[PDB]
């Protein structure tokens, strides 16, 4: 089946029940059969239920359902993006090792990365998604991860995925791919060689602002790149938390499964029932409403680009953006989401904007259903140094825009009266 | 002003337009800045306010303070869970290279967190034993940044000499963890004993129906007197880069809680959902009757299964010869003492089939659910510790933990007494 | 078998696939049948089971058969609020150019729907009261199809005297129906004495926190027995043509509660919904350790306006002076009254301070809730002041009452 | 000001003082007044407000507003299902003794509630064809309170011819009600054809999912104009003594509503919860991208349905040879027919296999889920299908594998 239809079928037989909808398990614990089974859940020899906090019905349903729809083999979803980002590096780096990082990212991944990882021991190298070169050089035989994002926020740009998989393929190193943007159903990092895929559900899963949310995917065959590798030793080496269990000896997804039996388990970043059944709700009109924000952001786009008082517009489609190109060669449907960046004259220009709008909506948050404005410089890339910014491509000119639903005419007048004060 | 019933029913909440006696659910992730300068002022910490549901909700914040409230303490911040809290509340004070110090008798989840997972993140751990704390001098250095302990641990209900733990931790400048899931805010306040942060997992008594998982940390009131200043605290007392040159120490605000919301929530985002938040809220206002319940059908189980002539022995505080008793009796005002309990069978095969036949007691690994749950912890809960750790833990093959549910108690004796019997 | 206590936290749900403690919480409106036969079988009432949540939902099927094991009745159906209850309650019973026979002393809703609502349908209501039945039998014939009256009144507080109402139900083959809200399935059973249908505002003390608006009918056991074969009742013993012909009076089911389900539910569509329906459940499983909290803090408010000054009189059952405590000794077992009781200020313009200086009493229309609650409302005065006691600390409630009344 | 799509999004909602864009969940009953003057004067209509869930919740009222700005209509009342809101729309309208005219085709439900149930109350109902308006005007008397009808019928998918049904409402002074569930306020807007009361199974397209059972009650603007000092109406115009003697053509509100409310729900409370009102708030905001994939694959499905050999006849306005088709044009701006509609297979036999063989295709009695559903309801051979989000050639091909084998 197609995309379209994995988001709406799948992963769910239908209990004894049988609802077509999928039960909001609004539960922390199971009862097991009997005491065997129980035990043998709790030694991994049996798959089951055992304790929210690792996992849970609804969210199971996700889980795989997200991993369907990205061509991935399992999914495993955490309270939040950030959580997401965090549970993917630790998985593969612990202290003393390092990771290699885009310099295009959202400012919170950033800041994780750079900042507060080092509190593990957990060192972080820069790259440039624009010369990968860059990426050689930082690259050593402690180097864990190679983390980006599809097309990045808030400048995006999209990364040549197909080179950073050959890097990646060869040093044996574990790719990441934050995809939170494009979408599964724009863009499919795993057909272009990617190991992981990390997505904040929060923004376009959710579509909404409603619940918060993140998903780690793993490809399939994964294990065959963690597996007798000497880069992973986690992956291949008795464990004493599972008395001697080493990993390389399943036949399951050993990530996801690390994942569960102990970072879910010991640092606990669940995600909740609730919250996870209105992930899937939005996971089943995510094709249908893509397709809008970006169609409407396109407009916006077009309408900036030639307006006087505007003095540059960020967004793939125009065919003079330096990611165009990238563009047109890994985006299939020719739609490029709904986020997109511009400048205005000026600082004072810049907030006058944001103070004026009034269907855009002065908020820090993306993909929702209603259209947002944001000023980055003093706010979600607030953290940064004055250089960062620079290195990212932000000015105190810039402004961001997450493309809502509303009617493109309706968003293009809001803008225009907000623009010609 | 009011009793802590009455605390966990009004306070941190104004009613809003709309005046809503029940506190509203926002099932929400952002919030719409009433102009640009309002927004960069909370990023930049200058105004406190709504920005981003990963690091706080208006439904979550009620929930924080007011379990600040009943604790008697300053400020409280909910998280996703238990463990989330735990986590926390330690990397909140421990960095790569430093110690922390641990109860040998705790929760095995947080034991695997402590001993095996924060080495990961080069956080060392060293165990103490709780009735012996000349064990706690001896492993304490000036990396050690942390002291943990559970007010009644589970499984065993070993009750800490809290004021003891106090002395040693006042003496080195060392914050002091307690973990008062078991016991509640409504049976013990640790904070009346000098204990620097509560940890909760409010999964358990708080949810009181096994519906809504979760945690918090909660900070006393004067903390920063101890973090401030502090040559073993330095992350709450030198410029950080990820806050342009921000000074913690400078700040007129619990920096504890302070430091959770802006760095660990923020960044490894352990977010506590708004309808879990709200559930637990709901709980909150509850778990003064439901506690003490618990606590009375606790105390008429643990007395049938003292007298039982099958049974090999009974860890429940109320119980006079039980080791825990003094100190239960010297820290526990109401004589209530929770719903845990644990006992012996005569052997593994007795307990095995105890846990196959109870048809109230539910076969499962939580506790602290309306229903009454069992289980065996050698091969479950406590299944990951060794042979050895189990045996200063307190546990053997014959071991069984009960969680007392709000059932009828002559129907909750009946069933064990069939299982038992059989 | 077990105690009401232990039905409120086990029963009518036997873990499904997935074996969650916890209920789960069907949110959804459609069931995939697993093949045609099974599909036209349920809509033929052949086969029971799901069709479409309008009609019935799993989440709320627990909640409706706990609430009856509670009562020590046979089946419950929930429904979107406790008037719809009393409405669907009366209209499976009562039709055009019928009537019904209601307590003088009831709550304002309900007298509304009953006096003045139901007269759009050419449904007659006839008012008796309470302490003097006799009045009852005055206003019965035999188009009379219903006698509805509350076990515990709202605000009066006026208590039922349950075996002589059903003695001349009994008599004349009439359907009692007892709204049994206030004093809650825990301090009262109202089935024990004789009554045929329960309804309840599960708003109110069920959900215990002021967060699910919803309703119950409850049928008690063999309740078959009064209605097939009954003159009275033709609808429940003709062929309906909105089935095909089916006659009730032919199946071996509560025929009560089936047609509140394939007629009421199905055409009016009084569906309450899961989310409530699941927090409902919730609530029940601890309304037995609630109620006794909500009575013991409702005693003692009462004893201390009792005896203070500035209050001219006092309407709780557990007061000796009371004159429902014969009754309410002789009703209740346990010695609770639950959290409803009502007093007399010095006139009105001290019962308006009173509710303009509360802090805890919070002025409000809603009663059972765990936060306390005040307002000021033909059995009643200018002066009348209605409370809901909650689960706050007695000491701390009766300060908040005690300045305001001393202002 | 702005376009549909735009109101579904944005308007009937504040921000409180947390200022979330989202609309808040008040999972609750009751209201605490600020003092007692205003409480009172809520409870005497004096003052609009926060009473009690059963008659209003500030979540539904978003709902209720967005909705009535959708159709161009000036109020709306979410109840707990269209059931309930078809019942609340005839009685607000119609009493014991009165009669109410209803079109011969129409959803079963409403079919059996008007028809059987209905008679309990003494409320008498006449059927007319749709097809043949004359038999309209043949049944109407002067007790006659309602004129009922779908826009796009359930399961026929037959479409009303609106501005006739209106032409004879109009000249005898009596209320249109128009059940628009189907083609939903994207697709047909019945007010701006002189409806004027719009009723809809919020359960079906607004959920868009099947998850939240719910309806409402929707009035146009100038609504009062026909109500009052309309000796049809007297509930209208006559002193009510459940409101101390409160004649309702005395208020500068939309009395219809009013009625719904202070009567129909304060007694009967057929009251839609906060939760379902919220999930279907976040339904309406995405229905104008929904509506149009489901009308894509229906007309796709519809066109191979058509032309396939095993297949004798298909129910769907697009399709040129259809009998609503120049109906459809006429009414339908956009030219999107909604995702409802109907085929006819060789025999009962073959109905029944294919009920039975397909996969994405669930057999069940529900419309307008995200997820495509198939049912055997019109003839034995008649089967309805409610098109979901899938990809069309997915369900063809579920559709084909189902017929042909």
């Amino acid at each position: 089946f197609n995309k379209e239809t994995l988001a709406l079928h799948g992963a769910y037989n239908f209990d004894t029940q049988r609802s077509i909808s999928v039960p909001i398990y609004q539960n922390t614990a199971y009862n097991f059969e009997n005491l065997d089974q129980a035990a043998a859940r709790f030694n991994l020899q049996e798959l089951g239920n055992i304790y929210s906090r690792l996992s849970n019905p609804t969210s199971d349903v996700l889980g795989q359902r997200l991993a369907n729809v990205e061509g991935g083999a399992f999914g495993i979803p955490v309270a939040s993006g950030m959580a997401a980002c965090f549970y993917a590096l630790i998985n593969l780096a612990s202290s003393g090792d390092n990771v290699a990082y885009s310099n295009k990212i959202y400012g919170g991944t950033q800041t994780l990365i750079s900042h507060t990882l080092k509190n593990f021991g957990i060192e972080a190298r820069e790259f440039d998604i624009d010369d990968l070169d860059s990426l050689e050089k930082v690259i050593d035989q402690n180097t864990k991860a190679i983390f980006f994002e599809s097309l990045s926020n808030p400048q995006i740009a999209i990364a040549d995925i197909e080179k950073i998989n050959q890097i990646a393929k060869k040093h044996k190193i574990v790719s990441i791919c934050d995809n939170t943007v494009a979408t599964p159903f724009l863009l499919q990092p795993f057909k272009h060689g990617v190991d992981v895929i990390v997505h904040s559900l929060s923004k376009y899963v959710s579509g909404q602002g409603t619940a918060l949310g993140g998903a780690l995917i793993e490809r399939k065959d994964l294990n065959d790149l963690l597996k007798n590798n000497d880069r992973y030793k986690a992956f291949n080496t008795p464990d004493p938390s599972y008395h001697g269990l080493n990993l390389n000896t399943l036949d399951l997804p050993i990530f996801s499964i690390r994942v569960i039996i102990t970072w879910l388990r010991d640092l606990g970043a669940s995600l909740a029932p609730q919250n996870a059944w209105l992930l899937l709700q939005g996971l089943e009109t995510l094709a249908v409403r893509i397709e809008k924000h970006s169609q409407n952001a396109e407009k916006v786009a077009n309408f900036l680009n030639s307006h006087p008082d505007i003095k540059g517009v960020n967004y793939p489609t125009l065919a003079s953006n330096a990611y165009h190109n990238l563009f047109k060669k890994y985006f299939d449907k020719n739609f490029a989401s709904g986020l997109l960046s511009f400048e205005a004259k000026d600082y004072e220009h810049a907030r006058r904007i944001c103070d004026k709008t009034q269907l855009f909506l002065l908020a820090a948050n993306l993909g929702d259903s209603k259209s947002l404005i944001i000023h980055p410089a003093s706010t979600t890339h607030s953290q940064l140094s004055e250089e960062e910014l620079q290195k990212a491509g932000i000015t105190k000119a810039t402004i961001r825009l997450s493309i809502g639903l509303e009617n493109s005419d309706d968003l293009i007048a809001d803008l225009k009266q907000a623009i010609e004060s």
